[PDB]
């Protein structure tokens, strides 16, 4: 199956930044000039090449954890963590030995205040080691991979810290006028990759003055994580503390180039229409209608010397490819700049009853220029769909319409692109099982897989998703009812789980296509469940009632009725009137005219003396006291 | 940017319906007839002309507000608006010297209870001055803009009332055969508004009785708020008192007929396939196909007479525009009354080998028709796709198929329509900030503003959208995980919101359209996050897990779990069966064969006894008295 | 009515599963040959016949309850079912006689425990009477219809069982190659529907060994809730014991075999592209691309014999229908096999200026062929587009694309089709109310139905759809906010609720459509609403504040904020840190050094000493101890 490896991909961070334009205009091509050409021309657009990098970050996160230890239990009184980014001489002894401190030593306004890996107030060293997130474009050295869950001595509430020196390896991507560029993990900085020292005039720097660090001959390690690697001294090396990370990067070098040309499409029949100055490209792909200005670009023109000569061969052999002698040529080539701003060239062609013969390919050719007019609107009506269909699923709608699997997220306004993550592809086993085996009556929606992220050794839990992509968490529950027939796609294999353990493996052949049945099917079979119905006719429809199968639709019919149910269920266990003061209302809610006033005058001096009541008897130091009392006068009796 | 100017539409009453139409059939364009002929028809509809007339509405709102005042808070122990018509006096003296009453007089079955404005006991008068929501068809003049927070005597509950009568006028719409008329508020009534006493036959009216008053010249102020306005006698006016309001207006004029004209296009090349006496104007726009019966409409008939001249003039100008001297006419003028209801009318043209050009231009002319008649197809499918489009967002799609900016709103089955209003556009202030600033770890989702509306000076509170129009409500909030590069189109300008603070404006060009990307884009960077893959791999995935930033997919695949959530986080503080009662079952849950019934009766017995204890030590008083009690106790020890 | 009668399809198990299959390429046309041919020809699918056979399936449901019984109310106590299949004894009693015992005695691992139907401790036998779920395909005959709420002594806990034998006669559906067949409640099994004692290697069998029974004249009842009906002796009938039901059937008869023909459509004019073996059938329908491989497939071939006569005599009329003498056939009849697996076959025509007549015809069937193969991939982009409208509602769509009125279910990850039951159709009342009795406040969304299941005496409750079509359940509440135009399609007529009161019946001709209306609509009158701004500029958007009406948009942008609602507000009623211990943590908050170990430890031992104590208090015996004592020591004082 590799076809469709195991991916991971649900999650695109920046780099990546496409939109949906809203107006395109199509013309009206019929001012003038009935009479019109046609020849054979090739289109191309202009591009740009991006620049790759690899960046580094340098992080620090610290969390401080206070925690209280019964006899028989240990509660957690919650946690908090903090990233701060390490001092200039942790940074250099990182990137000379690849080893990191245990001791953080910031100050806060008026002192420091010098915490501990373990609170074992000692100044060590930590070794970087591998981390369980790897990918071809991403790496880390995390130095302390667990989590420290020391019981400590009971009756004792002590806190305690975690510092986790970390660094990063991504790659960036800059994109013309390389003025900003944005890392794989979403950090963006406004600066220039080619900004050295003396380039403030020529390239771009807007960031800060004193958080900015280059360096020559930068004596860097290799490969973090063995403890002795091999140096290795780059040119330049730049440095740009933020408030809490290091990013650094290598002083790029001058860039190549050569021309901006893509290569779009070349046709093989067009059609011309020349109104005054407007020569409209009506091509017959059924796909291009263009416009130009009825002035040739000057081929010799200095910005396209590179395809200067391959611009006529082409064209050349298109002809050899069918207009052997009896299509003739027509001058010699011509070269248009359009309104987009894409260049497309072309050369033309032609081959009693001869003005008939012209006359019957006129009236063709305007039928057909006319058809194309008209064709040109639906594409318009297609980009106004796709619009609305990304707002369900933007992977499916980009991945369709560019042939390609791509992962892709919305970022306010403009989507965020990038491809997938492929897992170690060996060790995925999928669960043959579906039932939360905690929870009776609740069972999984889709099967349970359990991944591993390559070059780790540390299981995962995700869920099987369609086209054999998984999805992360494990939390698709679902109330359930047999019987079930719930078929799962991995093309081209589908599994079967009949009540919810995997029957049988089926393969993709008994299940007709909508697409292959479009004549009549021989009849539908009118099924029915009973478990429903008899669940509906109690009037207990809460939970079981129904899973809204046909999601987006029954989806919408309920969420105003669990907004009800989220806003009564709060009000409830939400901070009272001082639940005390509830009776009076109802106090005033049977009958009473003007003893309601006195009554409530002497309920709030009674309220105010049995509240601070209530509060010393709910410090145990008082419930202790008051048993102690209790006990003594009870022994006094005797 | 006066292109794009901020709105406020997300809201939409009636006075506007629309609907989509299930079933549109096509035809069957090869019965008979190979031969076909072709001329030049223009193509116009049948519409009617509406009715705008500025109704107005009195209503007066009083709201019972019951508190009680601690020593340093207050608290509200509820509140209760109504809605209640004036008497006919008020709105005599409203309309003559613009302020009313503040004493409302009703009468409940027995007797009267005369509220007052402020318990002041007093029948004084009150002015009218506007109101902060205005717009180009909506005014209000309520009399009391602020709400009273009397803090009072402490230990003193007290309930006040808010009289604020109100006067607004709006403008109605009805339509043909103008016998109901819905106002831009909302109320809808069914009379005519032509109707005045003596049209009962001639036009609709189906009320009440005694619910209708007509007056001759009253005399009616101009404009409400000022203290002294000019005075202005209308012809006729009607009051319409119903159970909780009362619409006034001006007794309209009779109607005005011209015709009805629409003058949906004019083609330039149609196709006619005469079968037996279904003539099929197979017209060449791909958007007309129609069907009439052989019978000329009679040009000079009763129902048409204003485009009679009309008629003719276009036609000879098109042939003037294309048909010089090549083309000759055939015949006079024809005129054909299609099935929908639209007249459509057309003059014929036309122009050894004679006969081979014949054959050419007629088979030419059979597939030109058969094409069309195979596109005719997809305008059902498009109106299909587009009925559930319509689902996600009414105000999108009918914007984009309309090329207006429109605000639609379903009203169960049908839409409703209309324009968005305008804010007054200069004083808009975009914070630059996302973070919640009382709330630590949740950040807005889109950027909150500060409008204002037209003619006033109180400030509020919305949140941007696209295309630069504002949706109201500060409720948008998220949870939210650095780094995030949001960026916000305000076409043609957006908003670039990192680590959420505003870090530039960037002009729309470094965003590439996926329309303008067909080809290969570069290489997609396959990015990652690690703060979501941390969180996930440790099992605590409940809120942060993920915000279903692509929507409409990720979020039906846990809305079953949200269910249970809210049914098992319900049920506990829903009330259950005597929490002391509980134990009982884990009683008999253990073990016992028979004493559970012996132990089930005392305690039966016992929990009688007791939670009648309880209750009576619940009241403050007498848990104040067996306070008293246990210090007297304890100082009879002494 | 009768074109949209009252339907309560919104449940559709299997025995019916569709695909949407991705990828579908379309070809390009122009490798070779500009000469082309053209014929006449007829295209038909491959098709297989179904079996449905009437299964049966018998089935016993018992189900505990205990409860306690109050002296004025009844707890119930919690309750939980559980289904059994019958011995065989069982059976056999109930097919030869209709009646069923109620006494169930299942074994342990060591013991019997004979349960009893309501304790009474005999073996009584009870008939079995029709049950209130009817349909065409399905039926029940359930023996205890009713529920016992039998409440009992006071102050006694004890617990009742439910026998519920039942009998279901459903019908189910097999496919090709007939060895799994699933039935229309949703059970499946891997059983050929042929498999009698001896077809093992001819007929699939893979479920058991001592799961299957088979016997020869069974004398089994006609009809059950007769008391005496008329036997019937079948042939063969099969038993396949399950865990929890037992299913039968008949053993079917060997199956009949004719051909597989579809007749799909029958063309009039195709345009055949031989590039070298492919010839390309480009047909005029436009909908219609295959391609074969160059070899006649020997119309004499043993695989299609029925249709070998019917295949010429089709082709002859049409050439009658439209080719009198003008176009002379040109050879004998052809058949071609395409790649997808449908046999076509088609008979070929034709009919100084020669040449040039020839020239144009080949020109212009070269543009019409192109013309259709840029067509080809508009079909494609649809099926991506309803790829995914089918996840907002699939009933909606496929009802779209098949013409008939479909109710479809995801599965997974394929959809699963049956028909819609029939209601009654005579006593389905709508009520004229909206307002929910008991909630003030709170309104229905669409209007509440009472409507009757076939051949039963038990009203239900559902609520009305569109097009006419009841939907289950009596939970679509919303909070509602007056003015309100509610309008409901029903067919060609709506209902119109005002102020939600019924306000009249309206006849579908005043609401015009959007397709009519293609021009310009006079203008949109820019309405208001009050309630609604007065309720968001005042601070509490909770619940009133949206319904979300234009939902699939305002929807998912408020979800994100329900997750923190339903986070926060399950964290406080959910089990604490010993609520107890919370105020450490404050009393740690503010200050404390040292302090605070010695603090905690002695709170720890205190709290260990007062949870002890309270424990012993919450027992209903101590709390009564402890009220005994402090009355006798107060007794005692005098
Ligand atoms: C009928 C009477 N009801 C009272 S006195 N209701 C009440 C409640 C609350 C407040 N005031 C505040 O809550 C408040 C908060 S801040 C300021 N005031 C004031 C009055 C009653 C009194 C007794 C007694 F005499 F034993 F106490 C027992 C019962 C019994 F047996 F039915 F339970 C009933
Ligand atoms: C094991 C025994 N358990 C009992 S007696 N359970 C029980 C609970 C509830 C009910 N009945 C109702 O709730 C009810 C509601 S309406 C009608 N009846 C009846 C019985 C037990 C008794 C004592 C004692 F003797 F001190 F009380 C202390 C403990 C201790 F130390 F473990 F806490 C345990
Ligand atoms: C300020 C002082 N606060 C204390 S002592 N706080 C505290 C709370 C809880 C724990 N420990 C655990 O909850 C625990 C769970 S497991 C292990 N330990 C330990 C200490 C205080 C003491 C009194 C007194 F003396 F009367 F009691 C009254 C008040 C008053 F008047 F303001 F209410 C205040
Ligand atoms: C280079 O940068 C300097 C900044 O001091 C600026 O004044 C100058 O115009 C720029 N260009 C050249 C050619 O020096
Ligand atoms: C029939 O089934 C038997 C199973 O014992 C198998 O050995 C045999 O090959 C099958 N076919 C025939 C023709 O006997
Ligand atoms: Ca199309």
């Amino acid at each position: 199956t590799t076809k469709y490896p195991y991916r991971v991909c649900s999650m695109a961070q920046g780099t990546d930044l496409i939109r949906f334009e809203r107006n395109i205009v199509c013309t009206s091509m019929k001012p003038i000039n009935e009479d019109l050409d046609e020849g054979i021309m090739v289109v191309y657009k202009r591009n740009i090449v991006a620049h790759t990098f690899k960046v580094r970050v340098y992080q620090k996160v610290l969390t401080f954890r206070r925690s209280y230890a019964y006899i028989h239990t240990t509660y957690l009184l919650g946690s908090n963590t903090e990233y701060v980014a390490p001092p200039m001489w942790e940074i250099h002894h990182i990137n000379s030995h690849s080893q990191c401190y245990s001791s953080y030593s910031r100050v806060i306004a008026g002192t420091v205040f010098v915490a501990y890996h373990r609170d074992s107030y000692e100044n060590k060293t930590m070794q970087l080691m591998p981390d369980d997130y790897s990918n071809t474009h991403s790496t880390r050295y995390v130095t302390v991979k667990d989590q420290w869950h020391s019981r400590g001595s009971t009756w004792l509430y002590r806190e305690t810290c975690n510092l986790n020196c970390m660094v990063t390896i991504t790659t960036a991507r800059s994109k013309y006028p390389y003025h900003f560029f944005a890392t794989s993990t979403g950090d963006v900085v406004d600066i220039s990759p080619f900004y050295n020292g003396t380039n403030r005039n020529a390239s771009y720097f807007g960031e800060n003055a004193d958080k900015f660090f280059i360096f020559p001959n930068y004596t860097i390690v290799s490969d973090f994580g063995r403890p002795n690697s091999a140096l290795e001294t780059h040119r330049l090396v730049a440095f740009l503390e933020r408030a809490d990370s290091v990013i650094s990067w290598d002083i790029q070098d001058e860039k190549n180039v050569t021309c901006q040309l893509t290569f779009w499409e070349a046709s093989e029949r067009t059609i011309r229409s020349e109104a005054e100055d407007s020569y409209h490209f009506s091509s017959a792909k059924m796909t291009a209608t263009f416009l130009s200005k009825k002035q040739e670009v000057n081929m010799s023109d200095s910005a396209l010397d590179c395809v200067r000569d391959e611009a006529i061969n082409k064209l050349q052999q298109i002809f050899n490819t069918s207009y052997n002698q009896t299509y003739e040529k027509y001058g010699n080539v011509s070269v248009f700049e359009t309104t987009g701003g894409l260049v497309v060239f072309w050369q033309g062609i032609k081959q009693q009853l001869q003005f008939t013969y012209d006359t019957l390919r006129g009236y063709i050719n305007r039928a057909l220029a006319q058809i194309a007019e008209a064709w040109c609107v639906d594409q318009r009506r297609t980009l106004e769909v796709f619009k609305e269909l990304s707002k369900i699923n933007p992977s499916a709608i980009l991945s369709a319409i560019y042939n390609k699997p791509i992962a892709a997220r919305f970022m306010g306004d403009v989507l965020g692109l990038a491809s997938c993550v492929t897992i170690n592809q060996t060790s995925v086993k999928v669960l043959r099982d579906m039932n939360v085996k905690e929870s009776p009556g609740r069972c999984y929606s889709r099967p349970v897989v359990i991944f591993n992220f390559a070059n780790s050794s540390y299981v995962q839990y995700g869920q099987l998703g369609e086209d054999n992509e998984i999805l992360l968490g494990n939390h698709r529950t679902e109330e359930c009812q047999l019987p079930s027939l719930k078929i799962f796609i991995a093309g081209n294999s589908a599994y079967e789980y009949v009540d919810y353990l995997f029957k049988r493996m089926i393969d993709l052949s008994s299940i007709s296509t909508v697409d292959s049945m479009i004549a009549l099917d021989i009849d539908p079979l009118e099924n029915t469940d009973f478990r429903v119905l008899e669940l509906y006719s109690q009037k207990e429809l809460r939970s079981s009632n129904v899973f809204d199968l046909e999601e987006i639709m029954r989806e919408f019919n309920s969420y105003k009725q669990r907004v009800k149910y989220v806003e009564d269920k709060v009000v409830d266990p939400l901070p009272p009137y001082l639940k005390g003061l509830d009776d009076l209302m109802s106090g005033l809610g049977a009958a009473g005219k003007a003893v309601g006033v006195a009554i409530g005058a002497v309920g709030g001096a009674v309220a105010s003396v049995v509240e601070g009541v209530a509060t010393f008897l709910k410090n145990p130091f008082g419930a202790f006291t008051i048993i102690l009392v209790a006990i003594a006068v009870v022994i006094i009796i005797y």
